[PDB]
């Protein structure tokens, strides 16, 4: 029985009960993480800016079956063009704008990647995606406003794969975390 969410808390208490089965209904976290109407005060703590690049904060480890965090981009920042490892992933606006970029996974032939579409994430929006659905970018365009976006993952991963725009050529990279539960993790 879905509800909305009060709190950052209380979407993650919400978020525990969804993920207490083994499979994910998509289009019920989706729901939730959209009903959530981003409070900047509840998440100031795990708001932790870089000044060169996007920064990963965690904020909850799960139940074992997936991770909860938040994205902080400053003005001009964004991903490479990157896959999600077999896993679930929604992302959701906390404050300002991301344009996301979609590109289909390329063929093992050297070419350049073409976008398939973009879009723009603007604030409360929670978008999904995964690997049958294809990669993306996420960049903040904004020359004035900062971004915070609210990610959660399941399974809880920490490779992922960068794509060379010009040739689709893949890179493993690891994911680390710029903070956990508010604590900067260097
Ligand atoms: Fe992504």
């Amino acid at each position: 029985e879905l509800l909305k969410p009060r709190t950052l808390a209380d979407l993650i208490r919400i978020l525990h009960e969804l993920f207490a089965g083994d499979e994910v209904n998509v289009e019920e976290v989706q729901a939730v993480l959209e009903a959530y109407e981003s409070n900047p005060a509840e998440w100031a703590l795990y708001a932790k800016f870089d000044q060169y690049r996007y920064t990963r904060n965690l904020v909850d480890q799960g139940n074992g079956k997936f991770n909860l965090m938040i994205l902080c981009w400053g003005e001009g920042h964004g991903s490479s063009i990157h896959d999600h490892t077999d896993s679930h992933c929604f992302l959701k606006l906390l404050q300002g704008n991301l344009k996301e970029t979609l590109f289909d996974w390329p063929d093992k032939k050297s070419n350049e990647m073409i976008k398939k579409s973009e879009r723009t994430l603007r604030e409360n929006q929670c978008a999904y995606i995964n690997d049958s659905i294809g990669l993306h970018r996420v960049e903040n365009v904004s020359h004035t406003e900062p971004a915070v976006s609210l990610h959660l993952y399941s399974p809880p991963f920490d490779t992922c794969h960068a794509f060379d725009q010009r040739t689709g050529h893949k890179n493993k990279v690891t994911m680390t975390f710029h903070s956990k539960f508010g604590i900067r993790t260097p």
